[PDB]
């Protein structure tokens, strides 16, 4: 009976430090490891719940789970219903609940998969129908179902599983006795620590290159721990247990899939996509004029200038103080007037602390009864910037209204173009309250995730302080959530265009209202590699607005790791360059020539690729893609790509291969199997690249970055500005990457870069390109007023084996082309709109 391989014992004493004789009086195997692995696990006769009346509905399957053992948790919920419902081909839906108990829950035709249930000890075991693969098989380990400890466990498929932010870890997370905690904490980020975020969402890879993803829609403080059997068992504080699995077979699929519940990622505005800039310390209106005067003059794009704490009076929400920022309206008007955008942090707590009716959004918030409250029914007070704080309840509809009011009244003195939400986790420089906690089940519940600290009250709120849907217990890992989706409505009612909401905490279904930065990571070479494979998950997990501080939030970067940084951010989908009140300087303009040539270049060419990465996130809104992806989600059946987290790709086609390290002049990376063509060849060392699937030395000294651009593609560019509204108003030019056959396919998708509601009314452009047999053509899927007149001027033709005689354009020689023999490419002056068919020919 404990005749159990050391890699497939699941933890009997996950709750306490136990010994050989507590862990046999539970009825547990007690074996010491031989050198993480536990040693208290349960035999395969430990009781579960056995299934009952199993019966057939339309739409799936109910049935009884009944417990006749106690646990060695309180509360045991001994009689639970399970509902199977198969959604979609692709979806199935199962959930777990107390039929005595309304609980706490988140706000050839054949499916893909097979379902069949274990009766005693009870599990739902899913196959993937195509080959038989078990998927989900929760027979494993007993069900656990008790008031405040929810455990429910899985074989996995294979090692290779990716999911479970927000963490500092490699793409692929460690099966070896690894525990994942989400309960969303501000805490610079370090691995093996609960960070800013919590999605319980993963992604895991069958041998052969088909995946699936399974989504506990739970937002209770949980850990998930995975052994290398391989195996998953996911343990929550509270809730049910409300099961997705996503059956791909593709991981973009699955991605996709996932993102059908939990919503695709929102449009950004055009203007969102332009290079960030701010730091803690433009303590002045003149001070962050001279940024943009300092950027402009060293000819570095800008299309955003932000403000830290120093805009604001006395460090409040909603206010600006007379000193420094007297003259705040004028600037953000004046930055307007140069056709910049104006984004300023705000934090979720509201000072507590001023005279009765001298700060309105604390006097209008306690009127209208906005805040999270204490047992006695008064506003929870924390500490955080401007002292004494209460702490808005954004699951509150009176908060959502107050809310939209402070942020439409600010707007009316100074006209700011989206909203920066920091510290809302929430955030708490004190344990829990001014009072502290009481002592009750929720504040000290039995089982404690692996949160920093050791408890759910450290460097945030009271748990058992109440929120109008719930307890804080239940909805902590949605407060941020709760923030974004308050400031994506205010900033619709307040603007009546597109809302920038930038969210440091998140939550599963965070992409539908707002994009995220990965928050105060240092200035490493550490940080900067480790930058690639969150920026990765982030987009799996459907925020595909996503970056790090380029060149690091904290401490001092150096002007070498500034280069990379810049180099690598430049293909962050938010590119944002941060710095701390105690750092040294890092804007662009701040260091050497040389440094500022290669960081100049980095932004030439981001904006060069702006159409294409509009494009891409409209991909990302419409059909639930990524717009920065692993490898392994193009490459799927190279097994070779699985591993590779220090590599990207833009969509399909444009794989960038970063230097990530400190005295490198060279970079090695992996080629899938196909032509890359070096974009170097493109005008704004082997030309080609032709792989069989395998790993490439580089040339990369400082003043580059290795971008390769995928045989059979198309991409869309735009001429230069200082910003796009200037690059918005540039000829184009197409990148035609010729496959060996001289076949390519790309597309532009163009709006005026702001409306709300452009798919729904048609205020879109759509082309297709299609190069084949010495040709290329647009095909004009949509052609409406926005769009219509764009202007292409130039076509780069990648992989032209011979010097054409002739070029045509619209069966006319063209004013002129270049074509060189060394790099084969050919080089096409032309005068042609994007919104009227054309045929571009040369022999
Ligand atoms: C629920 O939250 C409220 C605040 O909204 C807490 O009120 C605080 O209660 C303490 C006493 O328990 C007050 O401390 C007292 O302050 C006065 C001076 O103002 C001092 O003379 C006393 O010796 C004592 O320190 C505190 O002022 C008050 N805070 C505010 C903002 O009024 C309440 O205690 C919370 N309840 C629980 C059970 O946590
Ligand atoms: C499993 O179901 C049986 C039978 O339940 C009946 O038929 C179902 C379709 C549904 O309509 C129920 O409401 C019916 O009662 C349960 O056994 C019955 O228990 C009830 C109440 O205790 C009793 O009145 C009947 O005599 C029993 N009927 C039979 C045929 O034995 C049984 O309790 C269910 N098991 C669990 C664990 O819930
Ligand atoms: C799902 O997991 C269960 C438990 O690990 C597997 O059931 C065991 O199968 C082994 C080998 O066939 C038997 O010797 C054990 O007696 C079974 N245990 C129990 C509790 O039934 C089961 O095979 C897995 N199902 C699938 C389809 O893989
Ligand atoms: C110099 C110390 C820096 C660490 C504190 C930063 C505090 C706050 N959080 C940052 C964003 O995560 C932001 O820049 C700042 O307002
Ligand atoms: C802008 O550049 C000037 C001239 O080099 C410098 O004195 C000033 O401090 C800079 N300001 C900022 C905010 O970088
Ligand atoms: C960064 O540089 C400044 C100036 O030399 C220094 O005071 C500060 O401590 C440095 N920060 C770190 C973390 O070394
Ligand atoms: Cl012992
Ligand atoms: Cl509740
Ligand atoms: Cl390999």
């Amino acid at each position: 009976q404990c005749d159990v391989p050391p890699n497939s014992r699941f933890d009997c004493a996950p709750d306490k430090a136990i010994t050989q004789e507590q862990c046999e009086a539970r009825g547990c195997c007690y074996i010491p490891a031989k050198q993480g692995q536990p040693w208290c696990f349960f035999p395969p006769s430990y009781p579960s719940y056995k299934l009952e009346n199993l019966s057939s509905s339309e739409m799936g399957y109910t049935a009884t789970l009944t417990r006749t053992t106690p646990t060695f948790f309180p509360k045991d919920i001994l009689t639970l219903r399970l509902d199977v419902m198969m959604e979609t081909e692709n979806r199935l839906h199962f959930t777990i609940k107390d039929p005595a108990n309304r609980r706490y829950e988140v706000p050839a035709p054949s499916p893909l998969y097979s379902v069949e249930f274990s009766e005693e000890p009870f599990g739902v075991i899913v196959h993937r129908q195509l080959d038989g693969r078990v998927l989900l098989n929760t027979t494993v380990a007993p069900l656990f179902f008790a008031d405040q400890f929810l455990q429910l466990s899985t074989s996995l498929p294979s090692q290779y599983i990716t999911g479970l932010a927000e963490h500092l870890s490699p793409l692929m997370l460690s099966t070896s006795w690894t525990r994942i905690t989400l309960w969303n904490r501000d805490l610079a980020p370090t691995p093996g620590a609960n960070l800013y975020g919590s999605h319980p969402f993963y992604l895991a890879l069958e041998d052969g290159g088909s995946a699936h993803g399974v989504f506990l829609l739970n937002s209770n403080a949980m850990d998930v721990v995975l052994q290398p059997s391989p195996a998953l068992s996911w343990r929550s504080t509270g809730g049910i247990l409300d099961v997705y699995i996503f059956l791909g077979p593709e991981p973009k699929s699955v991605v996709q899939q996932y993102l059908d519940v939990v919503g695709y990622p929102f449009m950004p505005p055009y203007w969102g996509l332009g290079f960030h800039l701010c730091r803690w310390g433009y303590s002045s209106t003149a001070i962050t004029r001279q940024v943009v005067e300092n950027m402009t003059r060293a000819h570095f794009p800008l299309d955003v200038q932000w403000n830290d704490l120093d805009y604001m009076d006395s460090r409040r929400d909603f206010t600006f103080n007379k000193d420094g920022f007297r003259d705040f309206p004028a600037m953000v008007q004046e930055l307007h007037q140069g056709g910049r955008r104006y984004m300023m942090i705000v934090d979720p707590a509201i000072s507590s602390s001023g005279p009765a009716g001298s700060y309105r959004p604390y006097d209008e918030g306690l009127r209208r009864g906005v805040f999270i409250t204490n047992e006695t029914g008064q506003p929870l007070i924390g500490k955080v910037w401007p002292g004494s704080t209460a702490f808005p309840d954004f699951t509150n509809p009176t908060a959502l209204a107050w809310w939209e009011d402070m942020v439409a009244e600010f707007h009316d003195q100074v006209p700011f173009d989206g909203m920066w939400i920091d510290m809302n986790e929430p955030s708490n420089f004190i344990r829990g309250s001014e009072d502290g906690c009481p002592n009750n089940e929720l504040e000290n519940p039995p089982y404690v995730p692996g949160v920093v600290g050791g408890t759910l009250q450290a460097a945030t709120i009271c748990a058992s302080s109440h929120q109008f849907l719930s307890t804080h217990y239940n909805l902590h890992n949605l407060y941020g959530l709760t923030e974004a989706i308050a400031s994506h409505r205010a900033l619709v009612k307040a603007r009546g265009t597109r809302p920038f909401v930038i969210s440091r905490s998140t939550f599963a279904g965070h992409g539908r209202y707002a994009g995220h930065w990965t928050g105060d990571v240092w200035s490493s070479w550490e940080q900067l590699a480790s930058s690639v494979p969150e920026i990765l998950q982030f987009n799996l997990l459907g925020v595909p607005l996503v970056g790090a501080d380029v060149c690091g939030f904290l401490g001092n970067t150096s002007e070498e790791l500034c280069v990379r940084w810049t180099q690598l951010g430049a293909f962050y989908p938010f590119m944002r360059n941060h710095n701390s009140l105690l750092s040294l300087p890092q804007e662009p303009y701040s260091f050497s020539e040389p440094a500022q040539q290669a960081m100049r270049k980095a932004l030439t060419l981001r904006y060069a690729l702006l159409p294409h990465l509009y494009t891409l996130f409209h991909q990302a809104h419409v059909a639930g893609e990524t717009v920065a992806r692993p490898l392994f989600l193009e490459f799927p059946k190279d097994s070779s790509t699985w591993t590779v987290d220090h590599q990207l790709l833009w969509g399909e086609a444009l794989l960038i291969t970063p230097v990530l390290q400190a005295g490198k002049a060279e970079v090695t990376g992996y080629f899938p199997l196909g032509t890359w063509y070096d974009l170097q060849t493109v005008p704004i060392r082997e030309p080609a690249i032709h792989s069989e699937g395998q790993w490439v030395t580089l040339p990369a000294p400082l003043d580059t970055i290795n971008v390769h651009l995928r045989a059979g593609y198309i991409i869309p560019l735009q001429g230069p500005g200082l910003t796009t509204t200037e690059s918005r108003q540039q000829p184009m030019a197409l990148a035609v990457a010729l496959t060996k056959g001289g076949e390519a396919r790309g597309e532009l998708f163009w709006d005026d870069g702001e409306s709300l509601e452009v798919l729904e009314r048609g205020a879109y452009t759509q082309v297709i390109f299609l190069a084949r047999n010495n040709t290329i053509v647009n095909e004009l899927v949509r052609v409406t007023s926005e769009g219509a007149g764009l202007q292409l001027q130039k076509v780069t033709v990648l992989g032209v084996a011979t010097a054409p005689q002739q070029v045509l354009s619209n069966g006319v020689p063209v004013s002129n082309f270049t074509y060189s023999p060394d790099t084969k490419v050919l080089d096409i002056c032309v005068s042609l709109l994007m919104g009227e068919q054309f045929l571009v020919s040369w022999c």
